[PDB]
DNA sequence: GGCGACCCGGCGCCCGCTACGGAGTCAACTACGGGTAGGGGGTATCGGGCAACGCGGCACTGAACACCGTTGTCATGTGCCTTG
């Protein structure tokens, strides 16, 4: 993935890609959104 | 394809204190090079031991004046005797 094409995915592993993540992490827009799939959802799914 | 059991992990705990034993353990080597640290060697600096010598009360120095006290002393005033 690397080789064939670059400068367009950045990737990483162990607890740097986590803080890269948490640093980029909007948390915002996530808890609008599982406020609408609360508002419309089924299952365990819900729960979760 | 969410329900469903079930499965599994994963975890959580598991009366109270005193008082009451010990035990302690298996597989390199040398060469260099520095640097610190020790030792003694010698040296500037600080600290300890004594009589004059600062003081002060008073004391002597009485010496030299002062303070009353005293019998020195004087020239000058009453009382009796002699003469106007």
């Amino acid at each position: 993935l690397r080789d064939r094409f670059g400068t367009y995915f950045d990737g990483s592993m162990g607890a740097a890609a986590l803080q890269k993540r948490l640093e980029s992490f909007d948390l915002d827009e996530e808890a609008e959104r599982l406020r609408e799939i609360i508002r419309t959802g089924k299952g365990q799914k819900k729960t979760r």
